[PDB]
């Protein structure tokens, strides 16, 4: 699967996979900002896994800053969502997605990373 | 030892203990903002351990906010410094200081805590 930065051309697909993600969420533990606006945000990231010509997965994350009144801002980030087609799981597509987002994160000097997928940090 | 919030009246003592702290630091691994201004900052905290009528210890911490462009600010904090007279260590004065700062932290709804004393978080 080819991992790449998302584009305005995938917004249509993303609505569906974003829906599939949230759907399954309400099915395990039944108990925001647009994906488009999200994609356009200069501090946001969205990578997708493309198999043939279809997007079978994506991951979403955003840069953030710990702001104080006595210290310079510290660069940090947050991994928000991650989804894989039930037909493509158990294939390492998640790692190649987590691998990509960390690449951009690392070279952006992020000090701390909070994962929101599914409470783990780094 | 009585733990309490510092006052403008301890700034004099603090300069000395702040110096003792930094001094010992340069002695193990030889390889900022005023304590007064720090004390006056509405987002800052400084507690001291008073034995008889002398301050034998203090701890310092500040509130901070993880700011993003796609999420409301998350309340977090940082524990900066902590010092105990070499004559009063091994007496649990540190715990009663860490205990105090966490009290105010907890009731201030802090989500994450970064300890800078001495890399551990919470």
């Amino acid at each position: 699967p080819v991992i790449r930065r998302a584009k305005e051309i995938d917004l249509y697909c993303l609505n569906s996979l974003m829906y599939k993600l949230h759907d399954e969420h309400h099915q395990q533990c039944p108990d925001e900002k647009s994906i488009a606006r999200y994609l356009d945000d200069p501090e946001c990231m969205v990578y997708v896994a493309e198999m043939d010509d279809v997007i079978i997965g994506f991951i979403t994350g955003h840069f953030c800053e710990l702001i104080s009144t006595v210290s310079k801002l510290v660069m940090m980030a947050t991994i928000d969502e991650l989804y894989i087609e039930k037909e493509y799981r158990r294939e390492g597509v998640a790692e190649q997605l987590m691998m990509r987002i960390e690449q951009e994160l690392k070279d952006y000097g992020v000090k701390e990373i909070f994962v929101e997928v599914w409470n783990k940090g780094a």
